[PDB]
């Protein structure tokens, strides 16, 4: 006496969003009935086939709010909705968070001395490891990149790169940009073997 016609998910503003913007996910259903009775709905939210939201409600649409959306939020989203029986599940929708928050650059000394070092802390606090960092040392007098040292944090939110003050330095500045692998796909063949070789001694 209940038939669920179609089931759908939507994300607002889009399924592609700028890092840090506000986001809302919706799992609605369309159910036809002859009954007079108010049905119970259960909405189940999956990211990459793992259940992150389980809600039972009288209305046929429910929502989930994602406050400041980061790259670690992108992935495959689908919702399953059940009524009394007859679940139906939505398709897979790719949420793509694009863009990296501008990195925070911090230093140990405001003023250094020749031969000393500067410890450069480049970070992206709002995000999650692993991040790849590129830090360039600029002497302002000549807009040449005096030194370029890239590093790939794996465990952490940031890097700390030590930069040397060479004897011909006056006013220094450090420039960091961070990049993060949004997605990677890697595949393996199966092993194959070869004609036996018979060492004969
Ligand atoms: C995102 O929502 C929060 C509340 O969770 C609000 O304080 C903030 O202003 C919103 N940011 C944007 C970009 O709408
Ligand atoms: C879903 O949530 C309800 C509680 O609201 C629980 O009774 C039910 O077992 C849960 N099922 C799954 C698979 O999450
Ligand atoms: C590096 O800087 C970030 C923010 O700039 C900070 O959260 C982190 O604690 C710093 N690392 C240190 C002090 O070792
Ligand atoms: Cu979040």
């Amino acid at each position: 006496s209940f038939t669920i016609n179609s089931v759908d998910m939507k994300s607002l503003p889009d399924w592609t969003v700028q890092n840090g913007k506000n986001l809302t996910l919706q799992c609605f259903a369309d159910v036809s009935t002859t009954s007079h009775v108010k049905p119970q709905h259960q909405m189940l939210f999956y990211k990459d086939d793992v259940l992150f939201y389980n809600i039972s409600s009288m209305k046929s649409t429910e929502s989930y709010f994602i406050p400041e959306v980061r790259i670690y939020d992108s992935g495959t989203y689908k919702c399953t909705v059940i009524v009394n029986n007859k679940e139906k599940t939505t398709a897979e929708y790719q949420l793509l968070v694009e863009g990296v928050p501008s990195p925070r650059v911090t230093l140990d000394k405001k003023e250094a001395i020749q031969g000393g070092i500067v410890r450069v802390n480049c970070s992206v606090p709002e995000e999650k490891a692993p991040i790849h960092f590129t830090i360039e040392k600029l002497e302002l007098n000549e807009k040449m990149v005096k030194l370029k040292r890239e590093k790939n944090s794996r465990d952490q939110n940031f890097v700390i790169l030590e930069f040397p003050v060479e004897e011909q330095d006056r006013v220094l500045s450090f420039r960091c940009q961070a990049r993060i692998i949004s997605g990677i796909h890697m595949q393996t063949s199966e092993s194959t073997k070869s004609e036996l070789v018979t060492v004969s001694r």
